[PDB]
């Protein structure tokens, strides 16, 4: 469930890397305005896109969320992150949704795949496409 204009990697960046505001309520409006619904929970990793791509270079492991998937990778190091949790839902007016922010330092497991041949930049052949877990 991502808008059509984004590749999975670009959506991953929009959802878990580019926190447009350190405040969850404002940061979430971007995600919410794009997916036409106020996401209940969402984690922003306080790290760089380049850092996550390199974690994609770590050993493949089974995805905690999906036992049938082997495209996940463990960060190896803990990173600061912000977890946004929906506090005030408005299915009729998304921009009105309010969130809480919960700071933490944890590991992350990301699923990575080959880039979108047509739309993802050639600079990164392998890109994160999903944030499986924060441990
Ligand atoms: N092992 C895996 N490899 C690639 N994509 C996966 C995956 N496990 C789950 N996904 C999906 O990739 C998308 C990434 O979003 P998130 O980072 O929010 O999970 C989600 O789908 P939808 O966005 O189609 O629901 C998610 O469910």
């Amino acid at each position: 469930m991502k808008p059509p204009q984004f590749t999975w990697a670009q959506w991953f960046e929009t959802q878990h890397i580019n926190m447009t505001s350190q405040q969850c309520t404002n940061a979430m409006q971007v995600i919410n305005n794009y997916q036409r619904r106020c996401k209940n929970q969402n984690t922003f990793l306080l790290t760089t896109f380049a850092n996550v791509v390199n974690v994609c270079g770590n050993p493949n492991m089974t995805c905690p969320s999906n036992k049938t998937r082997k495209n996940c990778h463990h960060s190896g190091s803990q990173v600061p992150l912000i977890h946004c949790n929906l506090t005030t839902p408005s299915p009729q007016n998304i921009s009105n949704c309010r969130y809480a922010q919960t700071p933490a330092n944890m590991f992350y497991i990301v699923a990575c795949d080959n880039r979108d041949q047509r739309r993802d930049p050639p600079q990164y052949p392998v890109v994160p496409v999903h944030l499986d877990r924060i441990i």
